DNA sequence: CCGACGGCGCATCAGC
DNA sequence: GCTGATGCGC
DNA sequence: GTCGG
């Protein structure tokens, strides 16, 4: 549905989503708003009434209230109070630096610090994720063209087989599903020798390698099982660079890597939907594992899983393309 | 009425 | 110094 | 803020 249907409706309540996360520290909040402007924003119809709009599951009173006050004076005064008020204002927007959350953004703005001009000036008090949320503030903000993102597929499959053949690594997200475009590239790794019941440096060997050819430029964080860092791909010599981006890797035990591949690769309605499906067939399905539920609700001893399709099987449900779990 | 609304790895803090 | 909580991101 | 047991 055209934005031009309720974009209007869907920016006042994102708006509202976020004060409310990175201000008020209301987190259901934040996501109650943004439920609300998810069905919204796929409504067929341009709403005439929060009382039409309230007949969508996730919009309620409050909501249907706002709804009528936006339609009838094109604004909300408690929305335009907030927008103009300096400190919530800067607040709200100094959560935009990765790194940066509610509490250090208030900390910042109780003393002084509220433009990315003030954090600038203050390094000594930005730890050192913060400082690369700092850095690459505007390329991070920037959406990664699928092209690119092959690009990226390509350096970090080649790396990672160079490193060990036996690696298995899948780019999951929406870029797995077939996205045009992807916010951050989501890779996930696996090694016949790593499983549940059974080496320290599977994870160090991939992300040395990559920071040998120069295509991860800075960690975040980095342990024996996850990684999180930028990334950027190798200017053509005499074209204009491209911008950083934030890459995740993960290693996963060989006999979870499956049903992991399949959660991060989502969609998210897609996956309440299939774990909703797979509880009415008696198997409980989270990030990790599918296990049999019995008579009584005890969850028993994980399924064997050797491929997403073995997951599909369980749960009698025809095999779907990641291009076809939109939901 | 009133609790649930995601759970967990990593960096860093808070307390001992 | 060790251990648990907290902030943050996903 | 919204839902629902
Ligand atoms: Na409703
Ligand atoms: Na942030
Ligand atoms: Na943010
Ligand atoms: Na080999």
């Amino acid at each position: 549905p055209q934005e031009t249907l309720n974009g209007g409706i869907t920016d006042m309540l994102t708006e509202l989503a976020n004060f409310e996360k990175n201000v008020s520290q209301a987190i259901h909040k934040y996501n109650a708003y943004r439920k609300a402007a998810s069905v919204i924003a796929k409504y067929p119809h341009k709403i005439k009434s929060g009382a039409e709009a309230k007949k969508l599951p996730g919009v309620g009173t409050k909501i249907a209230e706002k709804i009528d006050e936006f339609l009838a004076t094109g604004k909300l005064r408690k929305l335009e109070k907030i927008r103009q008020d300096d400190t919530s204002s800067s607040i709200n927007f100094l959560t935009r630096v990765s790194g940066i959350g509610p509490s250090a953004a208030r900390k910042f703005v109780d003393e002084g610090i509220k433009t990315l001009e003030d954090l600038r000036k203050n390094e000594d008090k930005l730890n050192h994720h913060q400082r690369i949320g700092l850095k690459y503030f505007g390329d991070f903000e920037k959406r990664i063209p699928r092209e690119e993102m092959l690009q990226m597929q390509d350096i970090v499959l080649n790396e990672v087989k160079k490193v060990d053949s036996e690696y298995i690594a899948t780019v999951c997200g929406s870029f797995r599903r077939g996205a045009e475009s992807s916010g951050d590239m989501d890779v996930l790794l696996t090694h016949p020798s790593f499983t549940s019941e059974s080496q320290p440096k599977l994870l160090h060997q991939v992300v040395e390698q990559l920071q040998k050819v120069h295509f991860i430029t800075d960690t975040l964080s980095k342990g024996e099982t996850k990684f999180m860092g930028v990334c950027q791909l190798p200017s053509k010599n005499d074209e204009k660079e491209y911008p950083h981006r934030r890459i995740d890797i993960r290693l996963i035990p060989k006999d979870q890597y499956y049903c992991g591949v399949l959660y991060f690769t989502g969609s998210d309605i897609f996956n309440k939907n299939m774990r909703a499906h797979a509880l009415e067939k008696g198997f409980t399905i989270n990030e990790y594992t599918i296990r049999p539920l019995g008579v009584t609700g005890v969850a028993g001893e994980p399924l064997p899983v050797d491929s997403e399709k073995d997951i599909f099987d369980y749960i009698q449900w025809k095999y779907r393309e990641p291009k076809d779990r939109s939901e």
